[PDB]
């Protein structure tokens, strides 16, 4: 279990511990650079857009184009450190993609880690949202939003077929890899109750290498596809999965090859009030 975010009220600020370290963070930071696209969407959901002074515009999702106003701090894998310095932020918010540059970032300004725990998605998700909301006095609003998300989870959990199995896959160039429970997309199995065609897929950040022979041998009832091409600006998932083998699966037969929106699933990783809700609905609409 990843250490949670913990905070102590210091009057004009909070003293804040997370899994990478500790920071004094002002109440109401007014100049926040945000490198997690999920948190950006939480900032939008809580009407905190004017607090955001820089975003990774090379990877700004279509669903967050209201932020194309903001100065750019590069990409999520290509941080523009000079632009971050030059903006003189009072807070920087990162997740897993920037952990290795923690120290550089913290030299510049207080740097908060809001990564998701793959083994405890929901508790880490609520902890991230609330920790952010608490900086602004908005815990009440945030908890209401979270409670709405949980009604969706409970509903979605109910319309679930106990006898059908899913495979989660990610496509990239002409390469497929597999994800299962406890992975960066595990909410599908771990939270929404959809069974896994294969319980022993080793968790890895960009998945474990497979091919279409594997997909047909497993013969899942659903295939959830996350097309990383779209994120990288590349060809498409429909290409590599247009083959005779995939076409024979139960998932093809029953029109359950579901292309998940990668901006939400890959980039945001469901780490926001908006993305997570949309993602619950997407799965719910794709499986009923
Ligand atoms: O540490 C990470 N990546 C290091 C960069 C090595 C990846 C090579 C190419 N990646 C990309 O160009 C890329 C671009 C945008 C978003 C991404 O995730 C990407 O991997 C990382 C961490 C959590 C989740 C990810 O997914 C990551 O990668
Ligand atoms: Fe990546």
């Amino acid at each position: 279990a990843m250490l949670p975010i913990s905070m102590s009220d210091e009057g004009d600020s909070f003293l804040v511990k997370d899994s990478l370290g500790e920071n004094k963070i002002p109440k109401n930071p007014s100049k926040v650079v945000i490198l997690d696209l999920g948190i950006l969407d939480t900032f939008d959901a809580l009407k905190l857009n004017d607090k955001v002074v820089g975003v990774p515009a090379k990877n700004l999702p279509k669903y967050l184009q209201q932020f194309k106003n903001k100065p750019s701090v590069g990409g999520v894998q290509q941080v523009d450190f000079e632009a971050i310095n030059a903006l003189k932020p009072d807070l920087i918010i990162i997740s897993g993609r920037q952990s290795k540059f923690y120290d550089k970032l913290k030299e510049i300004a207080p740097t908060l880690f809001v990564g998701l725990d793959n083994a405890n998605f929901l508790s880490s998700f609520e902890n991230n949202v609330l920790s952010v909301a608490k900086l602004y006095g908005l815990e009440k609003e945030a908890l209401e939003k979270i409670s709405d998300i949980k009604n969706e989870i409970e509903k979605a959990k109910s319309i679930v077929d106990e006898d059908k199995k899913a495979l989660i896959i990610l496509t990239n160039s002409n390469k497929i890899s597999a994800f299962g429970p406890q992975s960066r997309f595990g909410i599908i199995h771990d939270v929404l109750g959809i069974n896994a065609v294969d319980e022993n897929i080793k968790v890895g950040t960009h998945g474990k290498s497979i091919n279409s022979e594997f997909i047909l041998e497993k013969n899942p009832d659903y295939i959830f596809v996350v097309d990383r091409n779209v994120i990288l600006g590349n060809e498409r998932a429909q290409g590599i999965l247009d083959n005779a083998l995939v076409a024979k699966t139960k998932a093809a037969q029953n029109k359950k090859i579901i292309y998940l929106d990668p901006e939400y699933w890959y980039l945001a990783s469901g780490n926001g009030l908006e993305s997570l809700k949309t993602m619950i609905l997407e799965i719910k609409n794709a499986v009923k």
